[PDB]
């Protein structure tokens, strides 16, 4: 868990300008977060890019996930390998406000965070889904108890997360 050149923002939320997947690679947590769907399909964004580094290792993994398991629910979470990347990967719900998803349901998603004591993860909810970037760190520093390092891979939406929480 040997993270570098974060921004502390509380007591227990860190940020940094990074992708999730060279933030992995570099200090091999033991836990990264997936922003998942209840299918755990890993098309793109953050998901896309965690299972193409593990050269689709977790994909086949998720879907036996399913098969004997069903679907997640939106809120909800399952801990899965982490394969190279992590000890483990909490893949995590988040609602898609852009569906009509309700979005107190965020709070649900982040929540699940709280069962490990130091996690690496991205925005929930924050891409294809929808929601207000700044309103999902909101959410997130008023929910997770636990220590989380968030890595956002765009330097103008960390500028304007650090502004608007600093
Ligand atoms: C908001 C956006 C910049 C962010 N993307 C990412 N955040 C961190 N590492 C990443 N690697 C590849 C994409 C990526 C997302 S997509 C869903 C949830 C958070």
């Amino acid at each position: 868990n040997s993270f570098s050149g974060y921004l502390k923002l509380t007591d227990n939320v860190y940020i940094k300008n990074a992708d999730i997947v060279e933030e992995a690679k570099k200090v091999k947590p033991t836990v990264v977060v997936n922003a998942a769907n209840v299918y755990l399909k890993h098309g793109g964004g953050v998901a896309g890019a965690l299972n193409k580094a593990t050269n689709n290792a977790m994909q086949v993994e998720s879907d036996d996930y399913i098969a004997t398991n069903g679907p997640l629910k939106v809120g909800g979470s399952c801990v899965l390998s982490g394969h190279n990347l992590a000890k483990h990967c909490l893949h995590v719900v988040g609602p898609n406000v852009n569906k009509g998803e309700d979005i107190q349901l965020l709070k649900s998603a982040y929540e699940n965070f709280n069962q490990h004591e130091v996690l690496l993860a991205p925005l929930l909810s924050a891409g294809i889904f929808g929601a207000d970037p700044i309103h999902s760190l909101r959410v997130c520093v008023d929910t997770v108890r636990t220590n989380v390092y968030l890595a956002v891979f765009d330097k103008n939406l960390y500028d304007k997360l650090v502004s608007s929480f600093l």
